[PDB]
Formats: structure tokens, C-alpha cells, sequence
């Protein structure tokens, strides 16, 4: 039947990798989220990210949005469409991609798995 990765926007993690569109909205997967350090700001989270074919480590998830994870409600597994985000190119060439607004759609539980053989993205 229909595959998995039927589910999530093959091609839009080297899209915003190449073009750098942001007036679209793509289905991905989280594969790992990570706080990292912030001293005395609020906590910032670091995704993991798939999309199917890719996956890309320098997404970051606006602060706003913390209570998505610290509730439970992302993480690991689950699928999210992403409304609206920023894409901040550093110095170095790597691309920071900043998920300002976003839906749910399908619980970690209701996956359960990876999807797919996405590879790391570095083209």
C-alpha cells in the first residue's frame, strides 16, 4: 500500500538548502531534538529533520514554540507541517532554519519508526 514517506515533502530540505523559498509549507519528520546551551536565555531546541529523501541538522525551533516539547507533544517520530520559518545562512555557509509556526499532524506513537532512508544532507 501507500508508503510512508508518502507522507513528507520529498525535495524541500534541498530546496531551502538551494533556493532558499520560504512561502512554502512542508511535511517532515523529527527524527532527534536537542536543547542546547543558553546560559540565562530560554532553552533553545536543535532538530533533526527529515523530509524523506534528506535530513538536516541545523533546524532550530523558535523559542516561542518551546511548550511543544516541553509538553511532549514533539518529539521524536512525529510529523509536523511547517507554516512559517526563517532561514539564517552563517558564516561558514551553514543554514540555520528557524521554525517560527507549525501543526502536529501525527503523533510520535502514531508513526512509531524512521521513516524511509533519508541521508544527510551536504551538497
Amino acid at each position: 500500500g501507500s508508503h510512508m514517506v508518502g507522507q513528507l515533502s520529498e525535495g524541500a530540505i534541498a530546496a531551502i538548502m538551494q533556493k532558499g523559498d520560504t512561502n512554502i509549507k512542508p511535511i517532515l519528520q523529527v527524527i532527534n531534538i536537542r536543547p542546547i546551551t543558553t546560559g540565562n536565555s530560554p532553552p533553545r531546541y536543535r532538530l533533526l529533520m527529515s523530509d524523506g529523501l534528506n535530513t538536516l541538522s541545523s533546524f532550530m525551533l523558535a523559542t516561542q514554540l518551546n511548550p511543544l516539547v516541553e509538553e511532549e507533544q514533539l518529539s521524536s517520530n512525529c510529523v509536523c507541517q511547517i507554516h512559517r520559518f526563517i532561514v539564517n545562512t552563517l558564516k561558514d555557509g551553514r543554514r540555520v532554519v528557524i521554525l517560527m509556526e507549525l501543526r502536529v499532524l501525527k503523533s510520535a506513537e502514531a508513526v512509531g519508526v524512521k521513516i524511509g532512508n533519508p541521508v544527510p544532507y551536504n551538497e
